[PDB]
């Protein structure tokens, strides 16, 4: 029923770039999706104290939410895109195991995750 530590969004030793790649991920993938109306439940780590979710921690053992990831990413904690858009999915799975379909919650991940989709989709060419 207590939370956990967060996940990690800052490590000086692990190695880091600023790529196109990742700008792409900050500039258009996560301020797309933060700015929707259904990111408000996403924005911070599951508080399982104050959403009273006693068993989320017992059965979430990868957790992740997007101001982790837009921590990550503005503090350029990545090496790639492929760690970030991991991050996204894990979040959305997450959800999607914890809940049942058709909550509130899950319509509100699938529609993030449509946006989600079509940005990657056009994920620019690495230069
Ligand atoms: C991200 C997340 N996922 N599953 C949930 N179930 N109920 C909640 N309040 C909740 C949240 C905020």
């Amino acid at each position: 029923s207590m939370n956990p530590p967060p996940p990690e969004t800052s490590n000086p030793n692990k190695p880091k770039r600023q790529t196109n790649q990742l700008q792409y991920l900050l500039r258009v993938v996560l301020k797309t999706l933060w700015k929707h109306q259904f990111a408000w439940p996403f924005q911070q780590p599951v508080d399982a104290v104050k959403l009273n979710l006693p068993d989320y921690y017992k059965i979430i053992k990868t957790p992740m939410d997007m101001g982790t990831i837009k921590k990550r990413l503005e503090n350029n904690y990545y090496w790639n895109a492929q760690e970030c858009i991991q991050d996204f999915n894990t979040m959305f799975t997450n959800c999607y195991i914890y809940n049942k379909p058709g909550d509130d919650i899950v319509l509100m991940a699938e529609a993030l995750e449509k946006l989600f989709l079509q940005k990657i989709n056009e994920l620019p060419t690495e230069e």
